[PDB]
RNA sequence: GCCGUGGUCUGGUGGCCGG
RNA sequence: CCGGCCACCAGACCACGGC
């Protein structure tokens, strides 16, 4: 089953089931949110 | 010079789907 | 066994900031 998904934190779109889950628990996403969150939080 | 994120590329493993 | 897909790990390259 292929459920469309989107990684707002990385601007990446998903098509495959494992394609999404694998990325959500990945390195290039967890640390990505860190820099993104910092930018948004510091942008005030 | 190193450190942290990001992106592509290079190699190893696994899963999703079909034949 | 083969093909479309993602992650994890390390290397090369570059942008930013810290020391
Ligand atoms: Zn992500």
């Amino acid at each position: 089953i292929d459920p469309d998904k989107f990684c707002s934190l990385c601007h990446a779109t998903f098509n495959d089931p494992v394609m999404a889950q694998q990325h959500y628990v990945g390195k290039k996403h967890r640390k990505q949110e860190t820099k993104l969150k910092l930018m948004a939080r510091y942008g005030r």
